[PDB]
């Protein structure tokens, strides 16, 4: 019933959509934390100080870590920003990030208030 609750319901709906099969073709790189060691990315944690991914956002939502929509959105955008910072702009993953961020931003804009 509360404003913060309702807005976080909207955030949770968005999160569910981002993780859904509908968007899997471009969402998959963002499902789990970047495993720098697995991918041979030995500079990743020197360049990306605050890693983020959708599983972490999900855990934080489930743990009631996010106190408002703004805090949730900051993590989702951090995830995209990290991708844009680390990868060259012509990399496949950047195109995927842009597409998933489009999904995010347009639905986030429909926030109840
Ligand atoms: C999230 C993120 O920035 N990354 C990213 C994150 C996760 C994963 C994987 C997830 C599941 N297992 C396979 C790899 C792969 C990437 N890639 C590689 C990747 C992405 C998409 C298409 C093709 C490739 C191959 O060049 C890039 C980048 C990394 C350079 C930071």
């Amino acid at each position: 019933m509360g404003k913060l609750s309702e807005q976080l319901k909207h955030c949770n709906g968005i999160l569910k959509e981002l993780l859904s099969k509908k968007h899997a073709a471009y969402a998959w790189p963002f499902y789990k934390p970047v495993d720098a060691s697995a991918l041979g990315l030995h500079d990743y944690h020197d360049i990306i100080k605050h890693p983020m991914d959708l599983s972490t956002v999900k855990r934080k939502m489930e743990n009631r870590d996010y106190r408002d929509a703004q805090e949730f959105a900051a993590d989702v955008r951090l995830m995209f920003s990290n991708c844009y910072k680390y990868n060259p702009p012509d990399h496949d993953v950047v195109a995927m990030a842009r597409k998933l961020q489009d999904v995010f931003e347009f639905r986030y804009a429909k926030m109840p208030d």
